[PDB]
């Protein structure tokens, strides 16, 4: 297996339309969570979300028009646009714009989404009913298929390597990165764009998650306090939106061209709960196996771990994951920092695992553990540092990131500082 | 990398609710294509589809009730039910029902869909608009997520290994099998259920694919003749439905327990066109790269190839693939049989690549190449044997199968008779 490194980062998040402003604001303790004003939510029990700040592109805002022409945007659901934007960033960051046949052929794209084009499907359904089939757009299908994020990105940049997509709810972005890394390690590609995208902030999605009682409902008038992983007063997740893309690259390829390497991906672990369609396993056994698998692949002892980015969605399951991590770490619990950045940007669903992978990379770069916001009163005492309220500056060389998706689909990633 | 074999087959198709009856009718030259009677299609340009024969389970019919309780079926879109049924078959065929922790943990599931729960999303949309958010089902989300196929199957059978899912339109089922095989080869699992499922026969999907003029329209009065890959009079694909699942197993694990081995998976190739959102590369270069990649991985020379299962959807693109195959085969073109079974069962979308893999396996078992039905007047002459009208009995030890999906996502698989 060839070694795989990370050479570019792209992010459109509820904190900012780019990577560096997202990170800056994350570390400053800012929240992306607010009352929804874009559409009617007066009849919903959840009236808040973590939303991308829209604008002209200055001061960390996001301008869709800079990434895709207006008229083109109208042919696709937003998840595709977000993916294009994050990719634009990533490629630029990696300084990788393949032109030659050789370069284009060895560069692939693997972008997933949990839900994809749900909004567009509903709107087309209304057209069909109200206006009939002759009014359905020729672009209905492509603008709605999950794999068309990979497709659109591939077309824009002439990326002719493996073109692939995954869908695993909350663990989508993590699977994307792990799978893409394996394609490189196995020799199917030398460079991959990888990550996740989601645009679930719409009435149908909000009603849907409210219906299975998954969302926070008691803090519609105090949005910045709603997302509170580990806190005794948590009451469900806050839905977010965005896209997170990394450029993965074979080590010698990167070295040869003088690329700046952020970190190395060294471990990937997968498991299944086989328990329940939406509830996580009460035993945390699946989570534990995911982590152990990732660590074993990475040949990393828990004695070497510095920071864990939790799944930690602000649901009752928070403490199941906590207990599992305690079991994994054993004696080393007091020396590992673990936090949930969902406390700041909500739950990005399909993009979550990728955004968090990004945060992990930057934790290494800047030797700082992001905070768990709002952690006023932990449900249970633990020896693990959950980094309440404010980030912690500390040595971070080796990191583990967890993603535990609906359906009982678990993924864990291990990354480490690149020395050589 | 450990070797990976196929030890179980499961299939719910437009010819039959099981594998053996599907294969039997396929070889008899039967078509699963008929006028749609279940819902109104009078206002649609395409009024035909390849539909699963529903019944009490006898004489090759499909009874959903035997696979999932009625009350449970009402909570999910049909793609999930098909998957369950196919999985039920495959595990039975493999005689693999893990009960120990060890056996459960080493058995995973990787089932994809191209489109998933589109019908249910549209229906929930109508509810949302007409009755309001309060009336949305608590089961809306889980019953609609693509990955919940893997989820439901995992839960039913206590499969606690990697639980994963992919989405790549027409190449979904191929990616699933190739990806699942790699998980085994890499030690992440010892057994995997893998494949694809789709339930796209509904008004929204039909209107959608009609809108981008992907579907056959001129033979609504002669359905069994509509799907005619390579024929001068072809005019688009015929939408099908169903699920196809294989049990993949590490070689030594299979041998130790005395499992019957159908074939070995030895190659998997991936590429991207980077051309167009729905149309294939005019040059076929992507297709060509996918095939070559699979063959190289398999360490198979084209001189050893016996049978090719084409993507061949009955669209103008049929001859692009044909040309690409000719370039790959070169001098050996006359030695190889190639057919499209979409001529018989239509385009299963997410399930196509897995259904076709199954047909490959059986082509090996029975030394027989399925026909390309309806091939009266080929658009172009070729040295390749396109097996028109009736199947051809011949030596079949090494097989290649192609899947080329919307978005420019290509997959090829290479399988071979197992000797040792
Ligand atoms: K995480
Ligand atoms: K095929």
């Amino acid at each position: 297996m060839r070694r795989v490194v990370i050479t570019g980062l792209g992010l459109v998040s509820p904190l900012a339309g780019d990577v560096e402003y997202s990170w800056k604001r994350l570390l400053e303790g800012k929240s992306g969570v607010r009352r929804i004003t874009e559409f009617d939510v007066s009849d919903l029990s959840c009236q808040i979300a973590a939303r991308i700040p829209v604008g002209d592109g200055t001061n960390g805002t996001y301008n869709a028009d800079l990434h895709m022409e207006s008229k083109e945007q109208r042919k696709v659901d937003a998840f595709i646009v977000y993916a294009i934007a994050a990719a634009d960033q990533a490629l630029a960051d990696a300084e990788w714009f393949p032109k030659s046949d050789e370069d284009q052929i060895c560069t692939g794209v693997l972008i997933g989404s949990g839900i994809g084009g749900i909004e567009g499907i509903v709107e087309a359904g209304y057209t069909l009913r109200d206006k009939g089939p002759r009014r359905i757009s020729p672009f209905f299908i492509p603008g709605r298929l999950i794999n068309l994020a990979s497709g659109y990105v591939s077309i824009k940049y002439g990326l002719r390597g493996p073109n692939h997509s995954v869908v695993t709810a909350c663990s989508t972005g993590a699977h994307a990165i792990g799978d893409a890394a394996r394609l490189i390690a196995l020799g199917d590609a030398d460079v991959m764009l990888a990550g996740g995208t989601e645009s679930p902030i719409n009435r149908i999605s909000l009603a849907g998650f409210s219906a299975c009682r998954a969302l926070s409902t008691c803090r519609n008038d105090d949005p910045e306090r709603a997302s509170r992983p580990y806190d005794v007063d948590r009451d469900g997740f806050v839905m977010g939106e965005g896209a997170a893309i990394v450029v993965l690259e074979e080590l010698e390829h990167a070295k040869k061209r003088g690329a700046r390497i952020y970190a190395e991906i060294i471990g990937y672990g997968l498991s299944g709960d086989a328990y329940h369609i939406t509830a996580p396993s009460e035993s945390g056994e699946g989570a534990q196996r995911s982590m152990m698998a990732a660590l074993k692949r990475a040949q990393v002892n828990v004695s070497e771990l510095d920071y864990i980015n939790a799944h930690g969605t602000s649901t009752m399951a928070d403490v199941i994951e906590l207990a599992a991590v305690e079991r994994v770490l054993g004696y080393y619990a007091p020396q590992v920092s673990m936090s949930s950045t969902k406390s700041s940007i909500g739950h990005l669903l399909g993009a979550a695992g990728a955004a968090e992978a990004i945060f992990c990379v930057l934790a290494i770069r800047d030797n700082i553990a992001p905070a768990t916001l709002n952690l006023e009163n932990p449900s249970i005492e633990t020896k693990i540092d959950l980094v309440p309220h404010k980030p912690r500056e500390r040595k971070i060389d080796t990191v583990l990131s967890n993603s535990f998706g609906f359906g009982g689909t678990n993924a864990s990633l291990v990354m480490r500082r690149f020395s050589e």
